[PDB]
């Protein structure tokens, strides 16, 4: 029950304006016929075109939300909207093309998907609310036979040549012409009622409808990735390592036990407060500080409030000493807070587009994320760039030039010259620090933070 069998049931209601007459009762296997494909009763890794809704979730990073709309069916011309924003008219002779024939349009269409995917996905997953007209251009872009390696490496291959007659994956795919075995699913397969704009609407307000073929596949990408990771989260699927995960991990676990050591060493507060990930650990297990947990899973659809957080009757006193919030998103922080907040505008290979402003973070896990929100910082400042250290001045075991920093706070600078050791530490520390803010992470702190204040715990 891995792949979805070719005679399970499609729905063909959505299908019937564009293509009246279609029969009510329809496999897989007689839509990918009627499509214009042939799949020969071959066992060669590619059983079916259509996929899964658990098969579409492991490959989230390759959704590409694809929309046709009637321009004016082999008589007119055909609008193709992708969720990359991109509209292509296609004659049968935001980014808005103007009309040419099916032989330039389809190596636009592999272009544009080599450069969105080859550093997210080894596929392309077609996310649909087919209509009809969507299903029948295929033939026009698509070639499908045996899974294949690519020409000049050993991953799949995703795009074929008719000039050379090879294959590629999206890597090497530069003046390839057709989209070699994609995947699709059919959001409308689902069981919903109403049109994509009524369902889309219910849950986002941030994609509107400009009613051209890009702004439905972006509705149908939103509304899937709303159905598969908001109103349902699973936390047991692994995705696979594509970019600087580790580091990333590594330098939050690092830049954690950093400025929480140094907030308890600097104002000294009796009580922490560490709300968020029901399976955290103490970052700092030396401190002297009463350490008290509170279980918040990560919220994915709308950041909590601190009233429903903390109110409702614990400590109870989260006003006694600070509260940590490492990535966990409320409306509102109180003052007396260390936040780690992920900002859902970030740009990069991990962070994929989501719902209602909101982001799908993808590092081992797959996280949606609510929209970053500056208004949830009123009551705190950004917490600045620091390394501490009380260890020992002493090298043990990469050439140097001397640093010299005001932000370097050992006894050594104190001293007024900073030690090997320690100066390999901050320069490991300051690349760490700028991994994760690169990441997209953000560090807030209580307005009274002051690193002056550090300087004294070495007498
Ligand atoms: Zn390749
Ligand atoms: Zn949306
Ligand atoms: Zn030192």
């Amino acid at each position: 029950p891995t792949h979805l069998s070719v005679d399970t049931k499609f729905k063909t209601e959505g299908l019937c304006v564009d293509i009246p007459g279609i029969p009510k009762d329809m496999t897989y296997r007689r839509l990918i016929s009627m499509m214009g494909f042939k799949m020969n009763y071959q066992v060669n890794g590619y059983p079916n075109m259509f996929i899964t809704r658990e098969e579409a979730i492991r490959h989230v990073r390759a959704w590409i939300g694809f929309d046709v709309e009637g321009c004016h069916g082999t008589n007119l011309p055909l609008q193709l909207g992708f969720s990359t924003g991109v509209n292509l008219v296609a004659v049968p002779t935001p980014l808005m093309y103007k009309g040419l024939p099916w032989n330039v349009v389809r190596i636009k269409i592999v272009q544009m998907l080599s450069d969105t995917l080859k550093n997210l996905s080894d596929r392309v997953v077609f996310v649909l609310w087919a209509h009809g007209f969507e299903l029948t251009s295929m033939k026009y872009f698509v070639k499908i036979g045996p899974e294949r390696t690519c020409c000049l490496c050993d991953r799949r291959a995703t795009c074929f040549s008719t000039a050379s007659d090879t294959y590629a994956c999206w890597h090497h795919s530069i003046g390839f012409d057709y989209v070699y075995n994609p995947f699709m699913i059919d959001v409308q397969q689902w069981g919903f009622t109403g049109n994509l704009q009524s369902n889309h609407d219910l849950y986002c307000q941030v994609h509107g409808n400009a009613h051209v073929a890009s702004c439905d596949a972006i509705m149908t990408r939103c509304l899937a990735v709303h159905e598969c990771f908001v109103k349902r989260v699973d936390w047991t699927i692994e995705y696979p390592i594509i970019g600087d995960e580790l580091k990333i991990n590594a330098a939050c676990r690092k830049v954690q036990h950093m400025v929480v050591k140094a907030a308890l060493l600097a104002d000294k507060f009796p009580v922490l407060h560490d709300i968020g990930n029901p399976k955290a650990i103490k970052c700092v297990p030396q401190a002297d500080v009463e350490w008290k947990f509170y279980d918040a899973q990560p919220c994915s659809d709308k950041a909590y409030k601190i009233e429903e957080l903390f109110y409702s009757y614990h400590s109870d006193k989260f006003t006694d000493g600070v509260c940590l919030f490492w990535n966990c998103n409320v409306d509102r922080y109180p003052a007396n807070s260390i936040v780690c907040r992920f900002d859902t505008r970030v740009l990069s290979n991990l962070n994929l587009p989501g719902c209602d402003g909101g982001s799908l973070y993808v590092n081992k896990h797959a996280f949606h994320t609510p929209a970053f929100d500056k208004s949830a910082f009123v009551n705190l400042k950004q917490l600045p760039f620091f390394y501490y250290s009380d260890s020992p001045c002493e090298s043990h075991g990469i050439d140097y030039v001397p640093l010299k920093s005001a932000t370097c706070i050992t006894r050594c600078n104190l001293g007024g010259a900073v030690c090997r050791h320690h100066a390999n530490e901050y320069r490991l520390y300051l690349d760490a620090y700028n991994m994760m803010i690169s990441a997209g992470f953000s560090l807030w702190v209580y307005k009274q933070f002051d690193t002056y204040n550090l300087w004294n715990t070495f007498t």
